[PDB]
């Protein structure tokens, strides 16, 4: 729908969040905000979405988050929560349904330590934007392969389908958005020496939550070409 | 005591952690490891300490933490936990006594969002090491002042003694080590336009846990001059 169109500079500040719902301030192609949206879907949390034009931001958005970044949660009480991992943790704790983080303190620390193993991967997206030719591409693929070997080791040791066990859990949703984008970045071959990680991607794409939120390669390319041309229209690609 | 002397290259791998105790692999001047040690003291957790010579590390230490970094917790069951904030969270959850993180999901997310406001400050220690003259020092003081204004705003809004309320809590211990070191780095004047932050430092130094772990300026300078000369003896300064 046009209902998903972003609010940008000059938009009216939105009204209060209705009792019984939580609001996410998101952007449809942002992988950090996708984390929060995977959790909202996986736990069956009633919510509304406000997309932000990250090239043409409303000044009122800095009242939601002084950093000016998505995702942000806002509840009916007016409380604001930001930073992707903090939003996810908050939702798992505040709402009923599937516990995505273990109750056991050690197993919960393990999920966070895996998140730490992953922590170099997002900054590699800036690396991808600065890659201009085949030489830069070869070096970019090597950087992805050395982070991916760290994740392969965890699956080798656990011999589980997923990073937190045989059931999908929080850590899987927290890293998935970057794996979702590998095909579109032409980095799919970075998982070819990481066989368990490659099977984990196939298992993720079968998860009902993942499948319900997955964006096509054509849609992510439309976004990236406008985001790279510096277009105020990038966030609204397709609408 | 000489009992605190670091284990370095060639040391024997240590034995199992006794039932009823947890072990921290630490270094006496590392502010990340100090986080974990403030939590261990604040909750009254029985523990042993193994100091690591971070200039002359035992090869067995990479079996504790593949990153080779302190702090690491090891319990009687053989479980290993690393990354400073993860160790602290784990201890607050796994042990009885003073809850340092709130039970309320929102108030817990607030502490983590403040931690995020602080997240540039530790990398400013590398900035300090690279500062060579009065011009670099002036620029370094400005960088500290812009991060400190973000923390001042939180105290202005809450009008509480501490970052999590009127009682000291986890977030205060998580940021204190860097404030402890400001005098020794000659950055004490970076809090002079942040009056609540300056009163918060005076309140911290009165906390029994903080006071019990505080290192003198003379001791931190002895460490830093050896750490800067690249000395294998830096971590054992004073012993
Ligand atoms: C919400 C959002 O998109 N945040 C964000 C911040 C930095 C980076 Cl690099 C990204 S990205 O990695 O999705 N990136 C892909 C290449 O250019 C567009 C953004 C996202
Ligand atoms: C455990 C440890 O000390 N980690 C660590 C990592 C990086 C930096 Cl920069 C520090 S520091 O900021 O304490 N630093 C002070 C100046 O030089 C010595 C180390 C600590």
């Amino acid at each position: 729908g046009e209902s998903a169109r972003s609010l940008g500079k000059g938009s009216a500040p939105p009204g209060p969040v209705p009792e019984g719902s939580i609001r996410i301030y998101s952007m449809r192609f942002c992988p950090f905000a996708e984390r929060t949206r995977l959790v909202l879907k996986a736990k069956g949390i009633r919510h509304e979405v406000i997309n932000i034009n990250l090239k043409n931001k409303p000044e009122w958005f800095f009242k939601k988050n002084p950093f000016g970044l998505v995702p942000v949660l806002e509840n009916s009480q007016g409380q604001l929560i930001y930073e992707s991992a903090i939003t996810c943790e908050y939702l798992d704790e505040a709402y009923p349904g599937k516990k995505l983080l273990p109750d056991d303190p050690y197993e919960k620390a393990c999920q966070k330590m895996i998140l730490e193993l992953f922590s170099k991967v997002p900054s590699l997206v800036g690396s991808f934007i600065r890659s201009q030719n085949k030489e830069d591409y070869a070096g970019l693929k090597e950087e992805f392969r050395k982070e991916f070997t760290k994740l392969e080791e965890v699956l080798t040791n656990k011999k589980t389908t997923f990073f937190g066990g045989n059931s999908i859990s929080m850590i899987d949703y927290l890293i998935w958005p970057w794996f979702e984008r590998l095909e579109a970045m032409k980095l799919n071959e970075c998982v070819d020496h990481t066989p368990k990680l490659k099977l984990w991607m196939a298992a993720m794409k079968e998860d009902p939550t993942v499948s319900a939120l997955l964006t096509s390669e054509k849609d992510w390319q439309g976004f990236l070409e406008l985001y790279l041309q510096n277009s105020p229209e990038a966030c609204d690609y397709g609408l």
